[PDB]
């Protein structure tokens, strides 16, 4: 569980991404596909996609960060009070996109490296910490709905 100052530091940079949700969800899909091409792969929008500039190139990869982000700027808002937001994603993630927690992981880590290049100044230590604490309690209680839907 976040305290208030976790919670302060894990907004604040987030009130940054949402000045230009849309490079944020580029620069996170890419590193994402990058770093784990197995992910890329989940996707039949994207797995056309074959180099780094054909993926900042899409059009429609775009799109999707911007709801990839959207979505989880109303859970951290929520400041853990997340459970309605959190029932649908992990029905759709664990029974109809079939994506495992292990991926749900390495998202967070696009996440957290993507908000480090971008808002240095927002996101030192403290700040780091603080979000990696959001996103295993975010992690957490997907997996607790994976188990109960045996995935
Ligand atoms: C921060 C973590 C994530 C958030 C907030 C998120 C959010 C969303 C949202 C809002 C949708 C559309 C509604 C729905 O189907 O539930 C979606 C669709 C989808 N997500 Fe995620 N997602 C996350 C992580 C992932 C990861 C890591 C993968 C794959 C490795 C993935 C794969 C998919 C797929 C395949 C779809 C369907 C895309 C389509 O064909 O239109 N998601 N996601």
């Amino acid at each position: 569980v976040l305290s208030e100052g976790e919670w302060q530091l894990v907004l604040h940079v987030w009130a940054k991404v949402e000045a230009d949700v849309a490079g944020h969800g580029q620069d996170i899909l890419i590193r994402l596909f990058k770093s784990h091409p197995e992910t890329l792969e989940k996707f039949d929008r994207f797995k056309h996609l074959k180099t780094e500039a054909e993926m900042k190139a899409s059009e429609d990869l775009k799109k999707h960060g911007v709801t990839v982000l959207t979505a989880l700027g109303a859970i951290l808002k929520k400041k853990g009070h997340h459970e309605a937001e959190l029932k649908p994603l992990a029905q759709s993630h664990a029974t109809k996109h079939k994506i495992p927690i292990k991926y749900l992981e390495f998202i967070s880590e696009a996440i957290i490296h993507v908000l480090h290049s971008r808002h240095p100044g927002d996101f030192g230590a403290d700040a780091q910490g603080a979000m990696n604490k959001a996103l295993e309690l975010f992690r957490k209680d997907i997996a607790a709905k994976y188990k109960e839907l045996g995935y």
